[PDB]
């Protein structure tokens, strides 16, 4: 069908008025659109592309390290096994690390190489993809991250909308920018965002990149596949067969993101990218305040644990820190977000209940103020309040955490740990009595 190859939603921006329009934002952030290409977004804000170019990284930090995936070029939208003989999935790639000056070295000559060649089933010829280059540090791209300050509210890296600014402390990647540096051909392999959160890519330029995204609600029909051909769809690296998701009535939007066109990847959006040219780009994550983003960053935490897999996003804390500080006017997202409290109070009351029945004393800990959510050093699981820390780790005030499960296994009547609490029950009570559904008259 016509169906299966759908328009990409697409907003053509000439000015500042049009960047600051409140429908912009709204049109974002609606389910109903897997992506927004916002074309012309950098020449209606006068955005300073030119602070993001290979040349200006280079001057400003040149040994800056540059995460390398070195990668196969691959025919057009397809993908081949090594021999040439099959389309497949999977598309491993080797990583190794360099340098902004050494990989802007390849960049630039891999370019020169193209011209001369120009005026002259595979096998493929290898090229190499500069990835995750972490532009957090403000004292190293001071004039990098102000520009990106001039956006509209709801696609800046901090706002007072942007869940990711709630949780209170640095996820790398995410509430920080990333720049990719690339060649054509370099590939982002197909993914959904760490906890389905949003994402904001900016193309730099001078080139041009090709994006295929498929809405969250087929993303079951993509893992399925995945397990099919012994692939991991969280942790490996595929490429998706276009006849496959075809065959499966899977609709593939695609379309081209030119320079100075921001892409907006909506919550749980699955996708993938090439490079056509020569360019840089920049991303990182936005969480906006509805129920849709709630509710997918919740089931992602859930299926993660599952699947033996980190969430780089702490949704406990993170709820905590909502309740505390935001005043929610949506009904679907209060009771959403009331819900899920009401869960985390009730399991950490069971629980503590079984600790003092049990005889074993509870420590009053506390916490400092910006002080990060915690994750069990065993299973990587979130742990929220209570604790488990050796006595050893204790004496040396390591404070290495463990969560109950965890400790239990290791020692069976606890006898090797302290059970540290960072929360008077009192005061996480109150916060849940007092967390209401704040009157908005708009919808
Ligand atoms: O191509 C762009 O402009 C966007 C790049 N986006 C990427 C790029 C990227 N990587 C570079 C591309 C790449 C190439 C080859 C193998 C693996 C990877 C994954 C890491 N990883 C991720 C990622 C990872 C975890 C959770 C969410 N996102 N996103
Ligand atoms: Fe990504
Ligand atoms: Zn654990």
């Amino acid at each position: 069908k016509d169906k299966l190859n759908p328009p990409t939603p697409s907003i053509y921006l000439e000015n500042k008025r049009d960047a600051f329009f409140p429908p912009l934002h709204q049109f974002c952030t609606n389910p109903k659109n897997p992506v927004t290409v916002i074309r012309g977004l950098a020449g209606a804000l006068k955005l300073d592309l030119g602070l993001f170019s290979t040349k200006t990284l280079v001057e400003a930090n040149n040994e800056h390290m540059v995460e390398v995936r070195t990668q196969l070029l691959q025919p057009a939208d397809e993908n081949w096994d090594p021999t040439g003989t099959k389309k497949i999935w999977r598309c491993e790639s080797n990583r190794s690390h360099t340098t902004i000056a050494k990989y802007a070295q390849y960049q630039a000559s891999s370019f020169q190489e193209s011209l001369r060649e120009e005026n002259e089933k595979g096998p493929f010829k290898t090229i190499k993809f500069g990835t995750n280059i972490d532009l957090s540090d403000n004292k190293k791209w001071k004039l990098q991250l102000h520009e990106l300050t001039k956006l509209p509210a709801f696609a800046r890296v901090v706002s007072a909308g942007n869940l990711l600014t709630h949780v209170g402390h640095t996820i790398l990647g995410m509430n920080t920018v990333q720049l990719y540096m690339k060649v054509p051909g370099s590939r982002t392999p197909g993914h959904q965002e760490n906890n389905n959160f949003c994402s904001v890519n900016i193309n730099i330029g001078p080139g041009d990149c090709e994006w295929f995204v498929v809405p969250e609600d087929y993303w079951g029909v993509l893992n399925d596949f995945c397990e099919k051909n012994n692939l991991n769809f969280l942790m490996s690296s595929w490429w998706p067969n276009l006849e496959d998701l075809y065959e499966a009535n899977v609709p593939v939007y695609r379309f081209i993101q030119r320079p100075g066109d921001l892409v907006w990847i909506n919550a749980g959006t699955v996708h993938w990218v090439q490079a056509v040219g020569w360019c840089n780009n920049i991303a990182w994550n936005v969480g906006p305040l509805t129920a849709c983003q709630y509710k997918l960053a919740v089931e992602r935490y859930e299926w993660n644990k599952l699947k033996s897999v980190k969430s780089p996003v702490p949704m406990v804390h993170l709820s905590w820190n909502m309740a505390r500080n935001i005043k929610v006017s949506d009904p679907k997202l209060f009771e959403m977000i009331k819900y899920c409290l009401l869960k985390i109070l009730k399991q950490y009351q069971t629980l503590r209940e079984a600790l003092v029945a049990a005889g074993k004393e509870v420590i009053w800990h506390g916490r400092t103020n910006d002080e990060p959510a915690h994750y069990c050093s065993i299973c990587e699981v979130e742990v929220f309040n209570l604790l488990f820390v050796t006595n050893e780790s204790n004496t040396q005030k390591t404070y290495i955490v463990h969560c109950h499960d965890c400790a239990r296994k290791t020692s069976k009547s606890l006898e090797n740990f302290v059970v540290l609490e960072q929360y008077k029950m009192e005061d996480l009570i109150q916060v849940y009595d007092q967390f209401t559904l704040a009157l908005s008259l708009s919808s």
